[PDB]
């Protein structure tokens, strides 16, 4: 079976699978109550995410989930990434629990949050302020590099950072999801929801198959740039073909509209093309936190 691991083992009889919220990468998650995850307090509801295996699913899904879930006991707990609350491995179907952001991933955060155009009435003294600030963009912002600089001091490289896979919590907390095939990626691949992960991909990444810190970094520049778009997608009206020749020629991406240069600066340098010419994660969380600061 799965050995007992006493320290993170929860009893499942004290969930309640709920709403589904998707296809997870290495299976299917489900919101859940679950009562007494605080010891102290065995009555207590709280709502949690579970993962849990795709219906007539392989040995080698299995395997994966179980890695995921040792990843997620070994990286420890931090406010800006998605923690590890428990497990059910005993008597029953696996199950990996994990904290549930109230308010789903932030690119679509960001897009639900768009500012509205000239084309309804002015109905009050708000009327052309939209939900996001510009001190609140540059926060998740900072939070999502702070994530990434604690998961990079716990040797863990992301190779997928992108705005869809951040949470944000109901106090906007950002928290970085799924961090822990490489070999076999369909660079043509369009998701569901239509989103090209190439576009994402670090030059070394894409073209050598090698992803460092640095590799992050890259993909970390490409997430402020959703950011600051309000989360457009990047690379806009270009194919996957024609990405390729023009990342061959060092193409970059325009800075966007009301994005300040401090900003596209800092995207720039995200991708320059030698990865030691990229600022580190500990170099990007100051940058930010002098804008931060400059503005709050
Ligand atoms: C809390 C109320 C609620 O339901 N919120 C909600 C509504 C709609 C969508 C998402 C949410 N909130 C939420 N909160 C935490 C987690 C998740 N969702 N999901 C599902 C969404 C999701 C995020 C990222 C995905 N990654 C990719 O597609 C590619 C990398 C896919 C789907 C979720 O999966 N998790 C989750 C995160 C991690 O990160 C380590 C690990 C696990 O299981 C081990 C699950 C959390």
């Amino acid at each position: 079976d799965l050995p007992l691991d006493p320290l993170w083992e929860f009893p499942r009889d004290r969930l309640v699978l709920g709403k589904p919220l998707g296809e997870g990468c290495f299976g299917q998650v489900v919101r859940a109550e679950a009562f007494g995850m605080d010891p102290a307090r065995p009555d207590q509801a709280s709502t949690v995410a579970v993962k849990m295996l795709k219906d007539n699913a392989s040995d080698k899904d299995l395997a994966d989930l179980v890695s995921e879930m040792e990843v997620m006991k070994l990286i420890g707990r931090h406010k800006n990434i998605i923690n590890l609350l428990g497990v059910c491995t005993q008597e029953g179907p696996l199950y990996v629990i994990v904290e549930c952001a109230a308010k789903g991933n932030l690119r679509e955060f960001l897009r639900a949050r768009r500012p509205p155009g000239p084309d309804l009435s002015p109905d009050g003294p708000r009327s052309s302020e939209g939900p996001l600030s510009f001190p609140v963009l540059v926060s998740c912002a900072y939070q999502v590099a702070r994530g990434m600089q604690y998961l990079e001091s716990r040797k863990c490289i992301h190779r997928d950072l992108a705005a869809r896979n951040v949470l944000v919590t109901e106090d906007n907390v950002m928290k970085i999801a799924d961090f822990g095939g490489v070999h076999h990626i369909d660079y043509y691949k369009k998701t569901s929801n239509g989103r090209l992960p190439v576009k994402w991909m670090a030059p070394e990444a894409l073209f050598d198959e090698v992803y460092t810190h640095q590799s992050d970094v890259w993909s970390f520049g490409i997430l402020l740039w959703e950011i600051f778009t309000l989360g457009g997608s990047p690379y806009p009206g270009i194919p996957v073909e024609e990405l390729f020749s023009l990342l061959r020629e060092g193409h970059r991406m325009d800075r966007p509209p009301h994005c300040p240069p401090e900003l596209y600066g800092l995207m720039r340098e995200c991708w320059h093309a030698a990865p030691s010419q990229r600022p580190t994660f500990k170099q990007l969380v100051e940058a930010l936190d002098k804008v931060l600061l400059a503005v709050s």
